[PDB]
């Protein structure tokens, strides 16, 4: 995937979920720009679940894939972001062991991410 198709794709992404809850556009605006530093709310998170559901690094109970996101990245990123990905699989792999419910599981993890990004991360 190029750079060019990897941002397109965040509009088509986010086509498939959005229409599932019920969203604040200024909400999405920021999490696309990877500013989780906001209270979410909970068809936010679920809305994060979705999303990454799609990715297939995920389950249905929202147990972050570390492995199955590693081989997961070429489909999902562009060369250009695969190692700052790879270094946040890393350091997010274990962030959905501190919660129960799925949707807040996914949802720390992407805030992990967004965290743990040593660069500028876009969310979907």
């Amino acid at each position: 995937m190029t750079m060019e198709q990897f941002l397109t794709s965040l509009d088509m992404i986010r086509s498939g979920c959005a229409p599932k809850f019920k969203l604040k556009t200024e909400d999405l605006d920021r999490l696309r720009v990877g500013d989780f530093n906001f209270p979410p709310s909970q068809d936010l998170m679920c809305y994060t679940k979705c999303v990454s559901l799609m990715a297939g690094t995920v389950n249905k109970k929202g147990e972050f894939n570390a492995p199955k996101a590693l081989a997961q990245l070429p489909h999902l990123v562009p060369p250009e972001m695969m190692e700052m990905s790879r270094k946040s699989v890393e350091a997010c792999r274990d962030t959905h062991k501190q919660f129960k419910e799925s949707c807040e599981r996914v949802y720390q993890t992407a805030k992990c991410f967004s965290e743990n990004a040593d660069g500028q991360f876009m969310w979907p």
